[PDB]
């Protein structure tokens, strides 16, 4: 809850290949009526995943 995420920012997100962390970029951030926040994350081969915002991690 301490991280502050902006669209366009580099992040670490669960890879679609193996689930391990890999570098990616935030395409958009959405908050919904339940209050849950998620990012649309874009990976290096242009795959897209819907990731809960709390699952992202800052790049090392």
């Amino acid at each position: 809850m301490k991280d502050i995420w902006h669209p366009g920012e580099r992040c670490l997100a669960p890879s679609p290949d193996n689930g391990k962390l890999c570098e990616a970029s935030i395409k958009s951030i959405t908050v919904d009526e339940n209050g849950k926040s998620f990012a649309v994350v874009l990976y290096a081969d242009f795959q897209e995943r819907k990731i809960p915002l709390k699952q992202l991690q800052e790049v090392k």
